[PDB]
C-alpha cells in the first residue's frame, strides 16, 4: 500500500479532468478500454490523445496502485522513441486515467501485416524496415542506459507515429521472445532484452511472421537448449541476419549492447543507395 507515495510521485503531472474530452474506444487494455480523446494543452492548443482508464467495477485499492505505479514507473521517459506519460486524472473521480499520445497507425505487428494487403499501408520497402529496427535500438538504447527493463519487447509493444517514427510501449505466444536464461532461471538483464529485439527484428524483416514457423511454444526451450535458433528470412540480407543472430549468443556477455547494435543497424542503412 504506497498511495500517500504515489500521489506526491504524480503531483506536477497531475491534469483537470475538464482539459479533457472523451471520444471512441480504441480497444481494451489491462485495467479497461482505452478510449481517444482530446486535451486542451497549458499553451492554449489542442492534442490528439489516448487514454488509458480503469474498468466501472470496484477495482481494488491494489489494482488501482498498480495502474498509477506504471504511471509512475514513466513518468520521466522522454526520448523520441519511447512512448511518453503526457499525464494523469486523480482526485475527481472514482477510477483514475492515464494520458497518453495518439499513435496513428498503432501496432506494429498489425501494420506489417496489412502492408501485405492491398487496402492499407503499401509495400514497406527494405530501408523502412531498417529504419524501424533502428528507432527501436534508440529507444531501447535510453531504456537500458537509465536500467529499465522491457521483458516484453516485440512488434506488437512498438507503436507507429503519424510520421512512421516507432515509439517502444508495452500494452499490458510469448515463450517466443524471452531469451534463453531467461526460461531456464527467473533471470532477466539488458541483455535479454537484446535476444527479444533480435526476433522483433526478425518479425520486421519477416513483415510480420510469428517466430519459429514449425515450432510449437511448448518445444521452445528444448529448441533452444538444442542451439537452435530463427532462421534467416528469404530476403534478409546476409549481414542484418548477422546482426539479428548476435541478439541470441547462448552467453548473454557475448550479446551486443543496444549502442552496438544501433549503430550496426544505422551503418547498414546508410550503405544502401
Ligand atoms: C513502463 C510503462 C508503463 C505503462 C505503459 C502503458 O500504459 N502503455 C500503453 C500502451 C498502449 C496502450 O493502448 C493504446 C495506446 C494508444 C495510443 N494511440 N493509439 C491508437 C493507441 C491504442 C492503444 C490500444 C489499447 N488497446 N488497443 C489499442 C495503453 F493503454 C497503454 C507503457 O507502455 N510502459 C512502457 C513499457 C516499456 C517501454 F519501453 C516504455 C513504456
Ligand atoms: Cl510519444
Ligand atoms: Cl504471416
Ligand atoms: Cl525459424
Amino acid at each position: 500500500s504506497h498511495m500517500e507515495e504515489l500521489q506526491n510521485k504524480l503531483e506536477d503531472v497531475v491534469i483537470d479532468r475538464n482539459l479533457l474530452i472523451l471520444g471512441k474506444i480504441l480497444g481494451e487494455g489491462e485495467f479497461g478500454s482505452v478510449m481517444e480523446g482530446n486535451l486542451k494543452q497549458e499553451d492554449g492548443t489542442s492534442l490528439k490523445v489516448a487514454v488509458k482508464t480503469m474498468k466501472l467495477d470496484n477495482s481494488s485499492q491494489r489494482e488501482i496502485e498498480e495502474f498509477l505505479s506504471e504511471a509512475a514507473c514513466m513518468k520521466d521517459f522522454s526520448h523520441p522513441n519511447v512512448i511518453r506519460l503526457l499525464g494523469v486524472c486523480i482526485e475527481g473521480i472514482p477510477k483514475p486515467m492515464v494520458i497518453l499520445p495518439f499513435m496513428k497507425y498503432g501496432d506494429l505487428h498489425t501494420y506489417l501485416l496489412y502492408s501485405r494487403l492491398e487496402t492499407g499501408p503499401k509495400h514497406i520497402p527494405l530501408q523502412t524496415l531498417l529504419k524501424f529496427m533502428v528507432d527501436i535500438a534508440l529507444g531501447m538504447e535510453y531504456l537500458s542506459n537509465r536500467n529499465f527493463l522491457h521483458r516484453d519487447l516485440a512488434a506488437r509493444n512498438c507503436m507507429l507515429r503519424d510520421d512512421m517514427t516507432v515509439c517502444v510501449a508495452d500494452f499490458g505466444m510469448p515463450v517466443k521472445w524471452i531469451a534463453i536464461e531467461s526460461l531456464a532461471d527467473r533471470v532477466y538483464t539488458s541483455k535479454s532484452d537484446v535476444w527479444a529485439f533480435g526476433v522483433t527484428m526478425w518479425e520486421i524483416a519477416t513483415r510480420g511472421m510469428t517466430p519459429y514457423p514449425g515450432v510449437q511454444n511448448h518445444e521452445m526451450y528444448d529448441y533452444l537448449l538444442h542451439g537452435h535458433r530463427l532462421k534467416q528470412p528469404e530476403d534478409c540480407l546476409d549481414e542484418l541476419y548477422e546482426i539479428m543472430y548476435s541478439c541470441w549468443r547462448t552467453d548473454p556477455l557475448d550479446r551486443p549492447t543496444f549502442s552496438v547494435l544501433r549503430l550496426q543497424l544505422e551503418k547498414l542503412l546508410e550503405s544502401l543507395p
